């Protein structure tokens, strides 16, 4: 229920009621651990973003101290398009690409997607989805079979997300 | 049909290809409109679309983006407007959705467009319906679908026009 889902979200107060709606539309999607990020106009903070969901602690700890934000393929697509990156061993091209790809798929991040967002205000952010599968085809599968939902999703998350964020 | 939007050559071939989509999709007329970055000059957007011609020249001309109420949720929203009589509040825009009306724009939607270098725009649909309310159940139905489109659009339209 998505429509529900972003009333509830635009009735939540503080930010882990917000998350935990959230991370259940993802989950009773078919998704497993999401990220949602966002920064104000002008910012390219990444270290400070505000950051919603439930990727591994230890992974997010990781990617700042390693200023993975620079490396990162989905990063630098959300820059330059609207559209989703899937997640496919040919996005990452550079050896520091190659090693972040080898550290996120350690924290359980080897099949799903990422949305970029831009928001009315120049906020700019992401929202990311893994998907666990036994393979490739399946995962793109199950993406195919629920990317009109989630294309919707990202843009309720980010309009609703901007106003909590900032 | 984003392959096809991209594989196009200038602005006839992709208008084309934009008003077919929307047409097949089940909508009657379409505007897509863009800005670039910092711009508010709305009288020379980037325009793609089959709305009547001469309804485009009075928008202009009587400098209806002042009061367009889908053009001031743009800048505020990521979200759809969909063209409901409670959106028309003030004297002005009254006045504004009798003229559209007048040009057959009376059912519809507009989703706001925002690029990732900062583009600004819409993308307004109409629809041709015995009533709103019969207008309203069709885009719900294929509302998903636009979503995508709109994206799809303002990525391949950005390069089209900047
Ligand atoms: C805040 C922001 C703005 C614009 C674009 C991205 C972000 C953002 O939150 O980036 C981040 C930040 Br900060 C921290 C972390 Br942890 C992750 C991301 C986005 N990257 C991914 O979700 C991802 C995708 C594929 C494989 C591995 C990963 Cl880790
Ligand atoms: C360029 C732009 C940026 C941001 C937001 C909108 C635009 C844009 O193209 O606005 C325009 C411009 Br210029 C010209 C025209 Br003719 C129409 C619009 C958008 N408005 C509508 O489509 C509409 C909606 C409901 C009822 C009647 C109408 Cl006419």
């Amino acid at each position: 229920a998505l429509v529900d889902g972003f009333l509830e979200l635009e009735r939540s107060s503080g930010k882990l009621e917000w998350s935990a709606i959230l991370q259940k539309m993802a989950s009773d999607l078919g998704f497993s651990k999401i990220l949602f990020g966002l920064l104000p106009k002008d910012s390219q903070d990444y270290e400070n973003a505000f950051i919603v969901g439930n990727y591994p602690a230890a992974w997010r700890e990781h990617y700042d101290r390693a200023g993975y934000a620079r490396v990162d393929p989905t990063v630098s697509h959300c820059t330059q398009s609207v559209l989703p990156i899937f997640w496919e061993p040919s996005i990452y091209q550079t050896r520091k690409q190659h090693e972040f790809f080898e550290e996120a798929s350690a924290a359980g991040l080897v099949y799903g997607l990422t949305m970029p967002l831009h928001g009315a205000r120049g906020e700019l952010g992401a929202l990311s989805l893994s998907v666990e599968a036994e393979n490739r085809a399946e995962a793109n599968r199950f993406m195919e079979s629920v990317l009109p939902t989630l294309w919707m999703l990202k843009d309720y998350a980010l309009q609703s997300g901007a106003g909590l964020a900032f």
